[PDB]
DNA sequence: AAGTTTTTGATAAGTTT
DNA sequence: AAAACTTATCAAAAACTT
């Protein structure tokens, strides 16, 4: 009973989806801005809130939306979680009553799969960059030639907090040998 | 842009001469 | 034995890639 509108960029589509619930008999409007970055909301944030948590939502075009990346199903799950479902008419998406929502709840929390691969795939250009052409990860800010270095400092004469001042290495790194100060476990 | 795999690093798990 | 001290968990990271 409620109602929404997205925007885009230009004026051209937004009357596209504007006036295009005046006929919803909604009850509420809810126009918004992307302009700035979409990565917070960056309009009409507060339509959750004062919704009604009891009663179905309003809202059309999951095409320009803010509905993005592998998120865009994460939280959008909230719906079964209160008292709505969805059903707009740009797109019929199959909702509303267990007509749509168990009929496509299983196509938001299956929607693993739509992309639950692409875990293979992603990998695909990945496990093979690796091979012996460059492996991808951190890396070494130490080299070899000064690590084996101090494996005869503290050995003669060199204490411990003193051996790292001019490497400045971190605070737990450091030590990755044979004990030194009585007491154990971790922490970091 | 949702990832790894290494190789890393400031905060929180821990005694007894 | 109280918190010195060396740990083995927790982000951000600079490298890279779908």
């Amino acid at each position: 009973l409620i109602g929404y509108v997205r925007v885009s960029t230009n004026d051209q589509n937004t009357d596209l989806q504007r006036n295009a619930l005046v006929c919803a008999g909604c009850e509420q409007i809810f126009e918004d801005k992307l302009s700035g970055t979409r990565t917070d909301r960056p309009g009409l944030k507060r339509a959750l809130k004062r919704l009604q948590k009891g009663d179905t939502l309003v809202v059309w075009k999951l095409d320009r939306l803010g509905r993005s990346m592998k998120h865009l199903i994460s939280l959008v799950g909230e719906l079964r979680e209160r008292g709505i479902n969805f059903r707009s008419l740009t797109d019929s998406i199959d909702t509303s009553s267990p007509m749509g929502r168990f009929f496509f709840h299983v196509m938001g929390a299956l929607a693993e799969v739509e992309r639950e691969l692409i875990i293979e795939r992603t990998m695909a250009g990945l496990a093979a960059a690796r091979n012996k052409g460059r492996i991808g990860g951190r890396p070494p800010k130490l080299t070899k030639a000064e690590q084996e270095q101090a494996g005869r400092l503290l050995a003669q004469g060199i204490p411990r907090k003193q051996v790292a001042l001019i490497y400045d290495v971190a605070l737990s790194t450091l030590y990755k040998k044979h004990p030194a100060k009585r007491a154990h476990i971790e922490n970091d």
